[PDB]
């Protein structure tokens, strides 16, 4: 499997 906990974000770019 590939299941992590801090899993990526989305748009998290235009912050």
């Amino acid at each position: 499997d590939w299941e992590y906990h801090a899993h990526p974000k989305p748009n998290s770019x235009w912050t």
